[PDB]
């Protein structure tokens, strides 16, 4: 007769740590509590002795992970830009977000028109239409901000999360092959394995998964999209977007089933409270 | 008897340039109507030069400043934080942000409890709490992030703005003289001259309002305030933040009444369309 974690117990591991305690099973009741009070001093040791460490040597994972990237794109030519984050709804009508679309419903509206915006590809395409008119070759963007979607239980995402989002329009040579070229640059910077996917699509001339430990990480997409609301650049164009912390959580390769973004009881990966 | 630029003649040099076009003076209209066409060509020129340039040599003016201004901070010991832009509408209040406050209007609102944080202040003050849970020493944190504020023709910020945010909790001495000391680093990374003057409040234990070119740029706050209509923490702290877009506008000396802070028209300053 065995049990496991109670759902206490759980939640209480998964603030301090990154394993998957789920699956833990024990003898009795007895024994479910001291494994739990010994991994749990553990997991509070090692987060105490952690926070006291940034107090005297300061950092920021994200931002030294955001630098990182910055390194690696602006090796390949890319820009940065910042965009503001309110998006409208006809812009996200022309990416695919339409009422039918499963993240219509997560998007955060400031007024009927007005939109905090789940994704960087809405005006990631307007900047480099605008940047075709001074240049003849390939337009290489990213961007690194905060993104918002409602939370379900389905995404393991807060609603605010940081977002990289680089996107190529009209390059020299095939979209796909050069979206996985940036990735594997992505990862690099990341540090961490990665296994991609070229996926058929009714939407997209083409879809890459792009998987961490087995754990979906991001979709890319290639060229213009076929679906009605149709956008405005008609040039071949791929794009691609991580979530930052996602990718900070998963890069010592365990995922606790803890929504990852924008929290104000972390620091660092360490519990504040 | 002179004769100056039109209103529509300075809107249309103000989108491609920062200088002060209000100060020329002409003969006659037609000396006016000539040196418009030329001054305009020649900043529409200057400015398709700039953003090609910038295609060649990817660059981004707001992200160098951010790291500059990391780079004297992280020497300082402060920590840099990254907080949701979702503040509750108690903290808020907590921070004098009440309907009293004239800030108070400018503040968009998600639902009836989260809004738009319009400053760093609420999560700087909640961060450095918990922080004081790990150190019995100085806590110093910042932060750089959007901030929003509805616009107004009094507030020369757009709706959305890049804001740096740091702030002290029980320094080793004076909070005021400790506070002059960072935003001394703050302006010697943007490189401007700047002026500041100490200031009492009935709401704070000091203000002390920042200027450059005469126009104030920020307002730093010292302590617990003492307005209290509900309550705060007892730790002497001091913080001032600062839009970003706004200091490399005024780096250059000249300020036009161009709002500052995220748009989807410009990269680098330079016109997109």
């Amino acid at each position: 007769m065995v049990v496991k974690f109670t759902d206490s117990q759980i939640q209480h591991l998964m603030e301090y740590g990154d394993n998957d305690w789920s699956e833990a099973e024990f003898e009795d009741a007895a024994a479910r509590d001291k494994e739990f009070s010994s991994q749990f001093s553990k997991l509070k040791s090692a987060n105490d002795k952690g926070l006291k460490d940034v107090i005297a040597n300061p950092r920021n994972d994200l931002t030294d992970l955001e630098n990182k990237i910055r390194e690696k794109l602006a090796a390949r030519g890319f820009i940065e830009v910042h965009t503001p984050i309110f998006v409208s709804k006809s812009a996200l009508a022309k990416m695919t977000i339409t009422e039918d679309h499963p993240l219509f419903k997560q998007v955060f509206w400031i007024d009927d028109k007005r939109a905090l915006r789940p994704m960087h590809a809405m005006n990631a395409l307007k900047v480099m239409r605008e940047l075709r008119d001074h240049t003849k070759g390939p337009v290489k963007i990213f961007e690194i901000g905060s993104c918002f979607r409602k939370e379900s239980k389905s995404s393991t995402h807060l609603e605010e999360f940081t977002m990289l989002n680089l996107a190529e329009m009209g390059p020299d040579g095939d979209p796909m092959e050069h979206l996985k070229m940036y990735i594997g640059d992505i990862m690099d910077a990341v540090g961490v394995e990665y296994t991609t996917s070229r996926e058929e699509s009714d939407v997209w001339v083409e879809t890459l998964d792009v998987e961490i430990n087995g754990t979906e990480v991001a979709s890319g997409s290639v060229g213009p999209h076929k679906l009605d609301p149709a956008h405005d650049v008609h040039e071949p164009w791929a794009g691609i977007g991580f979530g930052l912390e996602r990718l900070l959580m998963l890069k010592n390769g365990k995922s606790n089933a803890r929504k990852t973004g924008k929290s104000i009881t972390y620091l660092n990966g360490y519990k504040l409270d």
